């Protein structure tokens, strides 16, 4: 079931953004915190929110939007790798430039922040961006930032930065990751705009946490589960509560950094338009939840997944249990147990009764199908075949794997590869199923059902090898594992 | 000036703790967070709270109290030191026993926590404790702490720990500092006492932050200025707000650790007596403010002092400005500027017009007295003599330093100690003053006033050496400094 | 597969020389046997003719004169210290050592628990598990002044608190799951307990590398330095041996620095010092059994190159600085070699330069260089394998051996069902497709028969291989190097 | 006692440098590794070697040499330091060399568009030093084709050095001074002028045994793990004679050797030893005096490591290493002659103890009393002995002591009224105006330079400062006083 109104969000969020820039005098510099194109978390947590949803929102107001990309000069020189896509910050900029241009957005400004020694790596980067039509501004390390208010709002502070001559009244400031100077750029650009007589302002866009959902709401709790540091931990926005008497949710980093930002905005704009970091924000995501219970369920399931993710990561690295302990605190605050992920206990029951690794899946149906380790099959392979048989309406005692589709694999494994265990992994079972599908109707009926395993939850009692992890990712199944090896 | 009722505090706090044990069955383990004996911060921040005020509170209920002292075993084999006193954690345990026994408190238990039997330095400390007639209980590392509730509340958890055979019904649990396992000791004791049929409970005692003072109160802000960690930053207690609808102050570390703590108390006691970390506490200090203005002023001044201490500390070590920036945020939340410390600008004016280090003091009187660098005197030495002259009513033109006292020190430094800078530091000026006082009456009257420099504020435009900082420490003078060397 | 080490001479010589050492030390010897015992793969690649189990096969000549003793640090039990080479604990490694030695009929009846104290109860749980398995277990304690205080150790307060192991055979080989199990300290204790009993006993060490009678700059010794992560096991000239005898020998930092302090410890337990150097202390004959120096030199020079690339890749995977690869590049210089001299390197990136896609190359046992390029159907490693198997089997290069009856169901699975726009086949699924093709076609069967002849062959790839392909090359016994680059 | 011939070093070392350029055709670029001014280590280890002995060596051939200073680009921006910064140290080297009258007109910038590095060029030219610019090479040691070409050494600006003996030095290690010499040799060979390279360093000494106390003392003075002395196996396989070099240079030699085969036609050197020019060991006059002094230094380094580990809370890595060096020399910590007398005082009194050894050889001790700290007691007793004053004489007047103690107790709230080193010396100075004995004692403060001291507890900053000013070498047992 779906609990987020995608279309309302596109209309409401983009309109709120437009309303904010009118209130700030006609031009807006908007800091985007987080992922713009691939927010899989938000898609699992707010069912109906597409991974691309923030981009589809901007798409509605595309003709009023400019994209500006920030990048730290140290991140160009350290060759800082972004963990998600596995590329350098340098390459991630160019990838952001053309992907926005693919979908028709105006991108003509890259700001190079924290520029120290000018360098040769950076010189080679400026001209590479000049050939692609984009003008690149040089921004400096501002003396006495963020405390020396007199120095900052002066030509000895923000005046050191080259002003990016933006064309449209709504500038969307984004970056490969944190530490890129987005806020600093936004505030610098506002300063220069005020020197030009152009009334301008700053605001922030972030999907999580949701200011107008309770701190104890599963959606907000699931965000805490998706985060590493205490800096990201949700708190009551005490600035908002002192000013208005209304309870809202922000987080440690932005609450800690607000008082210096408020002073900074006061000097840049006469008085501050914001009493709280809640006011500073622009997020309409909470107003577009169309089924609260569905989102509660979805994000409670996200929390449990995060706990097992952390345990498996800790087991692989040999790290202490910092991350899994934090996720357990979140579980306690949500009032949920790990048993509430319905594939956990049946998978363990299989391992109990067999003394061998176990496995369970929950179909779209709702049915729990398990898998067990045998001579022929590993438990995940066994789980796959059993699930495929169930939603193909195939009888439980029907074999759908030819002997001559099995023999060539096991012969290779034992005679040529020297494997003492002839158990088939998830990849080799699927191959043997696909070979069986040449002559068997049952096997073909089974194969056609692989596409229906998307979004389904799986628990295993042991940590999966690289092969099984691969296949389950390709089919789009969400896997958790008990943190044990084989 | 006095803004805190010491006597009311001793009555109210002792009574509230008594109420807490009666409400919890009749036996209480009370964790004492913070300095117990020389809480200088509290004395500056709450004029009327004495450095020993917590002990004077326990003195009211001396015959009902036992002291239990915790020490982490892993702190011994790192030779962890208490930076305040310049002694090891190991020597501080022996100190805490001695000073408590001198005041007539019953102290007979030391709990050594996190003990692994390959720690030869920790077991050497055990026999060192046993020969002085101290009972030593051994506490171990609990696997699955703090998440695995079944493991913790069992024989494989708290049942691993030895039991402190406590005589009195109110057990005050203290340590040389954080990480000593006070809380775990309290909870282990409750487990072992419930097994023996005795009703036992846990509560916490901390002076700061003050739960019933607003988050934006200078007293609570001063505490934030005294901290070096995000973990200690003040947050609204959201558990308390959700449960009762009343706004109270707590902080990150306890708020994050509360959900697992609450569950732990339920398993230990049957049901939880506490819906919040606020409920868990016992602090009554914020009901004992007799003058709000005096406390506000005192703690505003403290915020500025902390800001200058961080700036200096970063200059000595070469660290970045994280801590001083954090104090500036607190200055912003209090709505105060560094200039509100009255000794800052006069000291700076002395430097601005001499091109040499300057120095200023505020006497109890309110008078601002400065000192300048000369051929004979460093600026702090010069400031002292000027201040002593002012307090004693000695005319400005009078030289209270005979050339028979000055000459031997100069001849020692240049001829024998080979320094090229012959000007005197504060210690050698005070020696010269004391030598002069044997024959001169004015010098003796000046010496008499050193007494009255206690608690006065000082600013210098240059960082002091160890000697000068030592002398000001002895005289109880509160020194700040601009982050520059000579 | 060219032989440069005389393994029959070694089994004769080393056994005779070890036997000659105990007779010169009285009649009893406690021999410290460090390093890899059954699986010395490094020594098999560096000294061609040396079998991985050559140290054990040496003892199998004299097995009726040999008793094995297994040491274990008792503080590695509570710590749960694991041997990284296999994947089990130091506890279960002791049992794994006992039955693998009893397999070859060695008399094993003694286990020594060093660093034992009464406070450890998992340690005492292991004592009773071992007594039931049939072995006598002796208890060894901690010594407060060890090793720097000579006075406590000798008399009672040190070795007097250790339990004596009543060994039947006159040569006792002292073994442990890994470094730091008190194997040296056990050896010295048992000599003391037998000199108190009347029997003249002694201590010696069995190390295979570094080889003492080859020069410091010899590629064999250099290969061992290339194999070292720590800098404490760096090869040095034994200056003690140079000062005492005038002959230049090779030892290493750890034993050389331990020697002053250990020489005083020998005198107090035996009377005089039988050793004037760590070289004297040793017993290694492997240097005297090189039949072809040029073969050993070449084989070890190739090993150095392998270590360089495997460091580069390890740094590329874990995101670390170039510490150990720069170190491995220095020993490359000392040998006077470069990465080009691994003959499969330039051919592989010639493929990459002319195609702009990942490249790959193998050297066969016959000596030929067989390359592999990335096509639409195949990965470059999969391509290289099919090409190499064709050359080995005498099959014409124009012959397709992969039947589309075997190709299609994999391809159809990957694209329609798995949703991958990468229709390329890795080495595993190619070997599967070759196995299915072996039914209808006899050409695929003839290719599958020569996977056997790939053990020992060198491969270079221009890209860092995945887990699956590297698993397949390990299983085939193929020695792979890679350039530190991704696709 | 003197075991090193100072004047002989000045001649023989400068002469050997001169002969090296004659063997290498005519012009020499000479790398100076290590401390050039104020080498206090070499002064203690080779008694008679003055701290400025290397500067006085160059001073004899002043009119034949040119000082060239190297600085790495990366050392500027991180504010790289040594106890001020690398920033002002090039500005401090140049103006201190010209004081004695050396020719300094070249600074080479090692390791393009930089904001503070283009402005550092203009700082040099405005105060009279020409500057060459040297770039980073693709493949630093290994790629032999890229170095000896236009693609590497061809990129660098040639330094127009006047004199035929160029002393190449730097603020510290890793400044690429070796790479400068090799580039300069390349640039002159293209100009027809024959040029060459050699390395100058004092320690380790090549013609002393590996385990000689002097060589061992250098290992004891270094923090890095990969800085051990080794036998020069290159020299051993080539000439058959046993020689000492170190890890860093022995490791780096084969790549340096192929680089010298290209940049000079034939290989000039077969060893790191050959590469060297050191004559220090040929100038030792009393081996036993140098053996004794460097053994004492080893011991000092051990105690210094122990005290530093106790102060900082660090692991015992550095002190264990110095214990290993002691054992390599076969010496105990007790063999610092003032160690045992000092802890005998602590054995009897149960209070911190103290011992000095005078230039005489006499061991004078000091004890904790109600009036005096043991360091202050030891001082007065040592000063009495040196001045020929009887030990029973009180050289401190009651009117000098009283005002200090009254200040500490009555006014500065102390429990402990006993006098520290600085306080006893003020009292002695007050007493010197009235008493001849006190003045005769103060006179003797100059004769404490070089004297060894062991205390049983770690000294405070005040007491440590006093002994520094006097030039006293203090060692302490890693214990603090009871608080």
């Amino acid at each position: 079931t779906i609990g987020f109104d995608r279309e309302k969000y596109i209309e409401m969020q983009s309109q709120h953004i437009r309303e904010r820039r009118e209130a700030l005098g006609g031009k807006l510099y908007l800091e985007m915190g987080g992922k713009l194109f691939d927010d899989m978390h938000a898609s699992r947590v707010l069912p109906g929110f597409t991974p691309d949803n923030k981009i589809a929102m901007l798409d509605r107001i595309k003709d009023e939007v400019e994209i500006l990309v920030c990048i730290n000069a140290k991140d160009l020189e350290r060759h800082k790798i972004r963990a998600d896509l596995g590329i350098s910050y340098e390459e991630d900029v160019l990838r952001l430039v053309d992907v926005f241009r693919d979908r028709g957005f105006l991108v003509e400004h890259v700001v190079l922040t924290q520029l120290e020694n000018d360098n040769r790596l950076a010189l080679a980067f400026i001209e590479r961006l000049q050939r692609l039509g984009i003008k690149v501004s040089r921004h400096r390390v501002i003396p006495g930032y963020p405390t020396d208010m007199d120095r900052i709002v002066s030509d000895e502070g923000f005046g050191l930065n080259e002003y990016a001559e933006t064309t449209r009244d709504l500038v969307v400031v984004t970056a490969p990751g944190p530490g890129s100077g987005k806020l600093a750029t936004c505030l610098s650009q506002v300063y220069h705009e005020h020197k030009r007589g152009v009334a301008a302002g700053y605001a922030k866009f972030e999907t999580f946490p949701i200011w107008n959902l309770p701190l104890e709401h599963p959606v907000n709790l699931a965000y805490e589960a998706a985060t590493v540091d205490l800096n990201d931990a949700n708190v009551i926005d005490h600035f908002h509560l002192a000013a208005y008497g209304e309870q809202t949710v922000n987080y440690n980093r932005d609450v800690e950094a607000f008082p210096l930002l408020k002073t900074l905005l006061e000097r840049l704009m006469g008085e501050s338009p914001y009493q709280s970091p809640t006011d500073m924000g622009v997020n309409m995501a909470g107003n577009c939840i169309s089924d609260d219970a569905a989102c509660r369920h979805a994000s409670e399931q996200e929390i449990i997944r995060r706990y097992f993710k952390a345990l498996v990561e800790e087991a692989r690295t040999g790290k202490d249990s910092t991350q899994s302990d934090r996720a357990a605190v979140v579980m306690a605050k949500a009032g949920i147990k790990a048993s509430q992920r319905v594939v956990v206990e049946p998978a363990r029951q299989v391992e109990e009764r067999t003394s061998l690794p176990g496995c369970a899946i929950e179909l779209v149906d709702g049915s729990i199908i398990t898998g067990a380790t045998s001579d022929l099959l590993g438990c995940s392979s066994s789980m796959l075949l059993n699930a495929l048989k169930h939603l193909a309406g195939i009888d439980d005692a029907i074999h759908l794997l030819s002997p001559e589709s099995i023999e060539p694999i096991q012969t290779l494994k034992t005679v040529h590869l020297g494997s003492s265990n002839p158990r088939l992994h998830t990849d080799e079972v699927l191959i043997a199923l696909s070979v069986s599908a040449a002559t068997d109707s049952n096997a073909q009926k089974a194969l056609d059902q692989l596409k229906n395993l998307r979004g389904c939850d799986v628990h295993t009692t042991t940590i999966l090898g690289s092969v099984d992890e691969g296949i389950f990712r390709n089919l789009g199944v969400l896997v958790t594992s008990d943190p044990k090896f084989q």
